[PDB]
């Protein structure tokens, strides 16, 4: 039946079913929603927490008045549902005095303003539970190639996390950063565009330990690089703290579709890399219902995204645990690239003659892969039709 | 005049000015080249060095006599142009052995074959006096999800190239290493895709001052991203050991141009990064001759790279050392860009309420940033128009 | 001095110079233009013409008082300054009634709804005078496949162009029909969506002398085209009515740069073919000042447009009038391939023994074609650098 | 089962399967097959017939009799196999005597012996029973601008098309003509790149009722565009005489993968339009096994391409002949598209006071579409998930 269970660590942003459809050539069309509704009606779809901009759950410009009654509001509905907030970040994309940037912008009050505005809600943040806050570096580019010193732009993003490091740890919080990369969109060149880059950065940072990615299906897609590849990488280096799933139909405009629509194989491949890998977060979708959808199509968008993953788990499971695959993946030798290449060491490499001066290089390169046998068995897998 | 001298540091690889022609749907166009006379030429036109492939130089499969009797060839070509040779590498993609791969490919005897043979040409490389091994990762990648481990393709990667460092050091050479990342083309997707990919896995090897990254403009443009921002973060990190400068247009197959042929601007962009970095290794051009042409037109492309770059440089020096510009620079606020963000402190920060508590975010956001009229100077220099 | 001219026929858009910065992820940089001042000061740069959109001139919902009044003020101002309006255009993309589309919306009165839309504004185009009226179908398309069966909205959007070329045929009208493509954004795949598919579509129409092309630089070079082979096959088809001239760079969303911005050597061929075909046309810019800039950079980008098309029309004269390129141009034949193929007709060719029996393929093989030493004479031209 | 049979009408081309692995970058990786042998594997695997390239089947430089050899032992294993040749083409991208092109070459002697070169191998292939002859353009473009002059280039084209149909009409053949298209790879653009461009050219032709169109997956998703969209345009128009089936992963090089590997839910969606629309042609499929594989992997790459074929269509006609699909779809008032817009004519449409003056816009605009409900049935049906 494929239904979720509060075991399944199924999360949705407030601004993913909040989504007007406002887009660039065109006026909103649906209302503005509530976030206690919202957190009602994702509790029933049987979702397990929520995620906020700071500007989702408090308008800009609020008094404190207001801003401690939409907080007390907040908590009660997530204390009424027993819904949990595993993840924050903060909003420093929207308002027009940060056009040119945040963190990096020419201005250095603009960047100090950031860099509060962040503290800020950091604390909210801790204030409700998250474990996790995400950094998005979105206005952090350039449109031209004179307007941005890029080597100066990337001390001062050093210097924004190196503080933003110091300041969590002098007040004893748990709570770790997760970078978000994207390639372009808004900005015409981004920094920090890919996972590889984002990963880089984190390196030379003076805490490094505290400091992971969270990459998106969508954004690696936009650049035409393989999304089940980077998060390989990024679990090898031991720094995937959280992830966001949608859909993305090749190198254009920032889709945003739910997840499973787009590419459905690397869908598959993703499912089956985190499921073998036993990555342990948050599922966490970071999709935008369609502007031509009323209510109704948005919720059933957020089960449709639900629905997807749990099908994908069953056929990946399903085809690891089947005798023939295992059979197909010892004659594609796997289990030969799991082994040590020269574990007997250097000297021994060298003394060995069976490795370079006897070594039958056309007999070796006779033998095939089996590698189209192997991918047509995942596709029968995948499609329900082994037989 | 433009023309080249020594002191620019101009070096052509050997498979750029000999390649025959042949593609993946047409014959060869070209005969062969004797490398002897590839020097000659490349000395003749003004070159400072050339770089080659192991297969380039000894045919697979030749004995001993008939390797070292291109090698003293070699070498007697070399004493009597005065030309160099800064840099060497290995072929692991043209013999089909490798169709899978070679440092990572799934036969334990094919990758140890690979060491083996990267060590040879490793020693006849600090025999011919290089500086800087290039690794390409050319066939390590796959077309399907399932045919590669991509955890532990990553962890042969890394042993290889730590055996790789072990032997230098054992040895005493002062060789580095150096990786050049490529999105796709032939694999459907190749591992370390970008620099960004390739510095992050840089920093999880053994000894990491041995390793950096040789990127070229045509692989990262293949990828959609832009060379400058990824030149810039290598320069950053202290990892830009080798470059490769060619053409490309836009997001298709790998077209090695002629550089300044493709995207002209970001090729002026390119000149004055590194002509403002001090960027002192060599300028190497990885270009392919289009098949349309005969020997003349081989010449004629090799020297219209030198000249390209001899005539932006000229022109990103004009427009740096322009009064008007650095009027305009300073009204950009670049010179702020360049300033620390909070120098006094994290708790003065935190006390500072100009930063927070009285900051006129509607003063901050009113101001323009004369991002257009920058962009328009720095075309006007481009062009020779000043006026 | 490259100073623009009323014999250059510039036009700008209202929706260009009049764009408030509001982008998918941020709010408004900018307050609202008045119409009439953006006429002085256009016609203080020195342009020649105006566009608009209906809802550009007229807000939407306005009642007929509220109508004529703007209207009477938008012809007075351009009786003030000399200024015309030679293409207008109607918006059926931003109110959410267009959601699903216009012409091939999938309900019927949202259908009838556009039509009469657009007579109206017909109606009030010629009345300004305009020469040539736009359809853009920016919502035309689907996100999903089973949501439009694209036969039956073709046969719509067919009905749709019948109903007016009828309309304007029983007024008397001589204004005539252009389409515009695009190949995504907003929809995730737009109907019609290359210069090509446009003119095939041209071609199944009642009276296809009515209807043509009206091509963008950004949009063919978000599908990775090529702008001037796409321009003249509109120009050998006889059907290139008005052009829309800005920059781009590669393939993502639209940027809608300023023109000579983005790709500068398709810029260079591109004014090459528009002055050797004599295209007698408006040179329309369609552009959008980007979101960090104030006025003072609007107009500065405005002026930039103008600059740039009149720099690269110098160049390319010269290019073409030079002996040294026309020695190169008969060198690699161009000549030869402007000669017919077979005018001495079919039977002529059959028994011609010199074109199979007795033609020397290695001889025909071994010619080159000086392609390269033609496009580095380009190149110097471009740069300005013959010498 | 999936068991594929002579009704389905499923061809392979010899170049599909004979392909020895030869890329840009590495050697073959497996020795030539006989064309005989070929035809006996197909018949084994349950296939319907077999086209050609004419160096295929007779090698280039070959005397009348080996000529007239190789064609007896072909009829002999078509006459032993029962399989027929629906489809042959010429090779005029090979034989390095068409670097620049064939029939718009810059040299009219090449051109000549292009158009003879073809009309020899339309007379074989009208002896073996062909009914489709397909054009290829490969060589014909430019790397650069001022190589190719593109109207007299197009003018050229349309020559040769001219004289072809000339020659066939004299002959008194029923075979037809049909143009593929393709944006990029081997040349840097590709005249008529897209199925659009191809259209458009074909309706300026002489007797436009001989030629067609010829897509192919692949080549229309290497330029970003939807492949079901633009078969539903060639379909509208009756153009599509022959198919090619393959995939491809996103904007790259030519990948040519077995079909349904690449964008699965795009050839669902292809599927569908197919059988929806009744296509009665071959249903070809034009892919290269990866050279990873050896002759068992060859085999099974050719069977796996009709099984994702047939698994695809049942899906389809499953999804199509579903109740709840039905509702959704009535939902959704695909049945209004299908309604003529205005049939009781223009002047009661501009009289129709429900149309303009009295059509409620926000009661329009509140209606939602259900297109993700839609979709997710369409999902649903594609895994098999319906539950
Ligand atoms: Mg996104
Ligand atoms: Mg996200
Ligand atoms: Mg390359
Ligand atoms: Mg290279
Ligand atoms: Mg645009
Ligand atoms: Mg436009
Ligand atoms: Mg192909
Ligand atoms: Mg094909």
């Amino acid at each position: 039946n494929y239904q979720p269970t509060p075991e399944d660590r199924f999360t949705f942003g407030l601004w993913t079913v909040g989504w007007q459809g406002r887009d660039p050539f065109g006026d909103a069309t649906r209302r503005a929603l509530d976030p206690v509704e919202s957190v009602r009606r994702l509790a029933e779809l049987g979702a397990h927490g929520v995620t906020f901009h700071d500007d989702d759950l408090i308008p800009f410009g609020s008094s404190d008045s207001e801003r401690e009654e939409h907080v007390k509001r907040f908590r009660q509905a997530l204390d009424d549902t027993g819904m949990k907030v595993p993840m924050a970040t903060t909003n420093l994309f929207t308002h027009p005095v940060f056009k040119d940037g945040g963190f990096t912008a020419n201005d250095r009050d603009v960047r100090r303003y950031a860099l509060r505005k962040t503290i800020r809600n950091i604390d909210l943040a801790v204030e409700l539970g998250a474990e996790t806050y995400v950094a998005w570096g979105g206005r952090e580019g350039a449109e031209s190639g004179g307007a941005k010193d890029v080597r100066d732009a990337l001390d001062r993003m050093k210097e924004a996390f190196d503080l933003l490091g110091e300041y969590v740890t002098s007040q004893g919080y748990d709570i770790r950063f997760a970078i978000e990369p994207k390639p372009n969109e808004p900005r015409g060149d981004i920094l920090l565009p890919t996972v590889g880059h984002a990963l880089a950065f984190i390196e030379r940072l003076e805490r490094p330990e505290l400091y992971g990615v969270n990459p998106e299906v969508g954004h690696e897609q936009m650049a035409g690089l393989n999304f089940p590849h980077g998060i390989a990488q990024a679990l090898w280096a031991g720094k995937l703290f959280h992830i966001d799933l949608n859909g993305q139909n090749g190198i254009k405009y920032d889709q945003d579709l739910r997840f499973g629509a787009g590419d459905l194989r690397a869908a598959f491949w993703l499912v089956d890399l985190l499921e073998s890998a036993g990555y342990s977060g948050p599922r966490h979708f970071d999709f935008k219902p369609p502007r031509t959808e009323d209510f109704d199509g948005v919720w059933a968008s957020a089960a449709g995204c639900m629905r997807n993953y749990l099908i994908l788990k069953e056929r990946a499971a399903a085809f690891r645990a089947d005798p023939e695959v295992q059979e197909a993946l010892r004659a594609s030798r796997l289990d030969e690239l799991a082994r040590p290449t020269a574990a007997d060491g250097l000297q021994a490499l060298l003394d060995d003659r069976s490795a370079f001066e006897e070594f039958d290089v056309d007999a070796a390169a006779a033998r095939g892969m089996a590698f189209e046998r192997l991918d047509q068995l995942a596709m029968d897998h995948l499609l329900g039709a082994r037989g």
